[PDB]
């Protein structure tokens, strides 16, 4: 049966925070029902003092209006720490290495572990948690898009990342947190959980979700990936792309202000009739950037300066510009993510894949 979040199961965790000071790192995603995390907590008498957000606050639009509890956008003051004995994350992740939530809860851990405090994560499935590919990030190139030496798609929920961080000594000053996990009841690393509520504006549905690895490598070019029209993440198109059956022309609309070629007629590839499954047997895939590069002929200036940010690796803008193809680029990476599929095994805590 159905994928039980680690937030549902409040017999496992409410006598953790009796007579607890809570805070919450959490945003819109953390709900069970039409209740943040925040409000079950509250009916429940429970004390939450703080909560810290990777946007402004939880309520998806500096004190709660509906609770009065003080909301902190995201490291945390010595006053802020203070506060609170245990701090709760109950937050939906998409299993990206460039997508940043981790970097805050690895934040957070850092600041717990220097003040003696414990974390409770209530972990949430990882869409992508069904395989790991990618390079291994070299840390030449560790940025605010890439925090951990892992993979692209890492394949771990954010309880066992943490683990991880801990074991592996991935905080500064190499500092372990008291952390504590509420795993998922029926997951595996072979469920395919659907996510309720989108996690960011322009991840809107799950063929964005699992086109994401492949489709945001082009944040490190000028193609548009879809921001400002009805399909982000699931086309990719240019003003300057030529001989394409598909176009599109990205708009100011809320969340999307002032995208990539705006008002741009955009000529491309729309991905969005993809099976799922077609997708996930390809994993990253190389040929939407490859296409592109080629399509395109403007040599290197393809490439941002900060692609390599991104990928983690300096090879890939090498062998796409030295005509290799995308399975060739693959295959380079597939030793390391053997490696960190055994190194990241002790940190499980669900089947393996
Ligand atoms: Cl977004």
């Amino acid at each position: 049966s159905d994928v039980i979040i680690g937030a549902e199961q409040t017999k496992a965790y409410f006598p953790i925070l009796k007579n607890k000071r809570i805070a919450i790192f959490s945003n819109h995603t953390g709900m069970v029902g039409n209740k943040h995390l925040l409000d079950i907590l509250l009916e429940n008498n429970f004390n939450v003092v703080a909560i810290f957000s990777p946007e402004h606050g939880f309520r998806g639009n500096t004190i709660d209006s509906k609770t009065g509890v003080p909301i902190l956008s995201l490291k945390p003051s010595e006053a802020s720490m203070k506060k609170f004995d245990i701090l709760i994350v109950d937050i939906q992740d998409v299993g990206l290495r460039f997508y940043t939530y981790y970097i805050s809860m690895v934040r957070l851990m850092d600041a717990c572990a220097e003040y003696d405090r414990k974390i409770l994560i209530l972990d949430r499935p990882n869409p992508n948690g069904h395989y790991v590919d990618g390079p291994i990030l070299d840390m030449k190139y560790k940025s605010g898009v890439g925090g951990l030496p892992i993979p692209i798609v890492h394949g771990m929920t954010l309880g066992e990342l943490a683990l991880m961080v801990n074991g592996e000594r991935w905080l500064p000053s190499s500092r372990i947190c008291d952390v504590t996990v509420i795993p998922c009841k029926n997951y595996t690393h072979q469920t395919m959980y659907r996510l309720p509520i989108p996690p960011s504006p322009n991840l809107p549905n799950m063929k964005a979700i699992y086109l994401y690895p492949s489709i945001c490598l082009f944040e490190g070019t000028p193609v548009s990936l879809g921001r400002g029209t009805t399909l982000p993440f699931q086309v990719y198109g240019h003003p300057n792309m030529t001989g394409y059956n598909y176009n599109f022309t990205p708009r100011s609309i809320p969340g999307a202000k002032n995208p990539p070629q705006l008002n741009k007629l955009c000529h491309g590839v729309n991905l969005s009739n993809l099976s799922d499954e077609e997708i996930w047997k390809k994993g990253i895939n190389l040929d939407y950037l490859i296409d592109a590069y080629h399509n395109l002929n403007m040599g290197d200036r393809f490439f941002r300066p900060f692609f390599e940010l991104l990928v983690g690796t300096d090879y890939v803008r090498k062998m796409i510009e030295g005509g290799k193809s995308a399975d060739e680029i693959k295959a380079r990476w597939k030793r390391d993510v053997e490696r960190f599929k055994i190194q990241r095994k002790p940190y499980l805590l669900y089947q393996d894949n």
